[PDB]
């Protein structure tokens, strides 16, 4: 195989564990923002221009797929022109250009060195071990072919907020270009190319321990400094800046991910099929990185767009995790027979499942100790979010059940299964309670929460065979199919209507139905439809045990 995929949650675990625990430490102020600094100047002064500088002597320059670097930075110069063009037209005129050097950035520049380099790594270093090169020439050449022209427009900002002033082109290019140039990534580029040529690519013997011992110090020390730089991050923007932020995180790991994708198969005219698809499958996984931190400490040094980049910088990186899961995994299903698809399924849905369970396990813990439980709509949001964790044990339990017995399948469906009819319902319930709530009148609690389990465990008890299958989806065939197919159709219209009378705390909370309802979608067109099958019974999967990432994300 191309990826190493099964490798792919474990690396997953170490990065988002390692933000986790910086973030954990920030939050119980066991590091404060300005003892953060300490960790911070570590990591960007040493650790990482010693990893760069290690690895581009290192670098063999006549084993490079040039190909595969081009079809990157063209896909990102793409994205930075579209962006740039797009932010241009679009923004108004008081900020357009801060817009249009920081937005650019934002959409194309990834988090290369600290979340790239360590899935990179666990992918293909022993699959296709130099596609972990190519970390270290697209993050730097991006870098130096894109970020100045971002910078050129800060510094035109500048210069336009400096109204007195009537200063040249030449000072905004030159002093764009200079912070370009003392970015350690650039100039400890520049210098590790100089010492690759002059050492003929070999790290002195007594040197090499240094640069060993401050490289392999950064990754885990950037993670944890992510995580600390992460706290207190998401202010409440405004819905145009937040709708900008969806739109510029889109392009950064959808736009851009798909465009490396389609630039490495018009530009990668070598033969093998599976050398280009699993370069084809980088490009995009390339693309899927988040935003890198550095463009939130140029929004901070210009003092420009700072809560956007951000927010934006850290949203990013959070939904980053599951897209790259997701996407790393879909891109592998083409090479794998139907069994072992049905498996790796399965296996994905568990790893979901793991880290659903544990922020669920968080999520219900803050609900339940805040006494949160007691008020409205948070009540349901409990309910609901006690129905994902009973999904995520259904899960792991049907990992281990899964063809192992008969009748315990039949309660591990049944209880796993009503919970996710009751996820389902609970999804519409709370969307109803929240247009309810914007009404003003006495809500029917009682009723509400004994409907949202007491229909699913209904449904189901309706519903009570396909004893051999892997999947549980399927394990009461059509017959299941159409009770969760009903189940979602109610809850899609229960949801969609309360929202759109809604518009007629509570606004997070919209934002969990609608990002449940885009889920609800998804297994209800996967239930309709009933390679793309799998793809949405991916989607379905994902989003069945994964709903309580979503629900933690905005409750957290
Ligand atoms: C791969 C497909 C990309 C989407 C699944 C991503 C790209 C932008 C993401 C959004 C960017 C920012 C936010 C704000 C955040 O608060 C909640 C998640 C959300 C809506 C994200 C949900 C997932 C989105 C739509
Ligand atoms: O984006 C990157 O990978 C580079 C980087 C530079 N300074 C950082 C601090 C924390 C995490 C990553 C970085």
């Amino acid at each position: 195989p191309s990826m190493s995929i099964t490798r792919l949650f474990p690396a997953l675990l170490e990065c988002f564990g390692i933000v986790l625990c910086g973030y954990i430490a920030g939050r119980a102020n066991v590091i404060t923002s300005t003892q953060a600094k300490g960790l911070g100047n570590f990591v960007s002064r040493f650790a990482l221009p010693a990893l760069l500088f290690k690895n581009m002597v290192v670098l063999n320059f006549s084993n490079v797929d040039w190909s595969f670097l081009y079809s990157i930075l063209i896909a990102k110069a793409s994205v930075f022109f579209i962006v740039c063009v797009l932010t241009l037209l679009v923004a108004s005129p008081d900020s357009r250009f801060s817009k249009a050097g920081l937005f650019p950035i934002f959409a194309t520049q990834s988090n290369d060195f600290a979340l790239g380099y360590p899935i990179v790594e666990a992918l293909y270093q022993t699959t296709y071990p130099e596609y972990l090169q190519y970390i270290y020439l697209v993050a730097p050449i991006s870098l130096m072919m894109l970020n100045p022209i971002g910078f050129i427009f800060c510094e035109i900002q500048k210069w336009k907020d400096t109204q007195n002033a009537s200063q040249n082109k030449i000072k905004i290019v030159g002093l764009g270009l200079l912070r370009v140039l003392q970015n350690p990534i650039v100039f400890m580029v520049f210098i590790g190319i100089a010492f690759n040529f002059i050492l003929d690519r070999k790290v002195p013997v007594y040197v090499e321990n240094f640069l060993d011992g401050l490289g392999n110090s950064f990754s885990g020390s950037a993670l944890f400094y992510l995580g600390l730089t992460m706290v207190g991050k998401i202010k409440r923007l405004k819905k145009s800046a937040f709708v900008v932020l969806i739109l510029l995180i889109t392009a950064k790991l959808l736009v851009l991910p798909l465009l490396c994708r389609e630039m490495v198969e018009l530009l990668d005219k070598g033969d093998s099929v599976v050398n280009h698809t699993s370069l084809s499958n980088y490009a995009f996984l390339y693309g899927v990185f988040p935003v890198a931190p550095g463009v939130a400490i140029f929004a901070t040094q210009f003092n420009m767009e700072v809560e956007i980049i951000t927010s934006g910088m850290v949203i990013s990186t959070f939904v980053s995790a599951p897209i790259m899961y997701v996407s790393a995994w879909l891109l592998t299903f083409p090479t794998m027979d139907p069994k072992p698809l049905a498996y790796a399924i399965q296996n994905v849905s568990f790893d979901i499942s793991i880290v659903s369970l544990i922020s669920l396990i968080w999520s219900l813990a803050i609900l339940l100790l805040s006494k949160k439980y007691k008020q409205l709509p948070h009540m349901l949001t409990t309910n609901l979010l006690i129905a994902q964790s009973i999904v995520c044990a259904g899960m792991m339990i049907w990992n281990f059940v899964k063809e192992k017995n008969f009748v315990g399948q039949i309660l591990v469906f049944v209880l796993l299964y009503s919970s996710l009819y009751s996820t389902y319902l609970w999804t519409g319930l709370l969307a109803i309670s929240l247009f309810l709530l914007k009404k003003r009148v006495q809500i029917p609690v009682g009723i509400i929460i004994i409907s949202g389990w007491g229909i699913p465990a209904l449904l189901v008890g309706v519903l009570l065979h396909n004893g051999d299958s892997i999947d549980s989806a399927f394990f009461y065939g059509k017959e299941q199919m159409i009770t969760t197919a009903v189940t979602l159709f109610c809850s899609i219209l229960i949801a969609g209507i309360s929202l759109m009378c809604m518009n007629q705390q509570l606004t997070r909370h919209v934002l969990l139905c609608l990002l449940l309802i885009i889920g609800l979608f998804a297994n209800l067109s996967s239930c309709l439809w009933w390679r793309l099958y799998v793809e949405l019974q991916f989607f379905c999967a994902v989003f069945n045990f994964g709903q309580g990432f979503i629900s933690f994300g905005i409750f957290g």
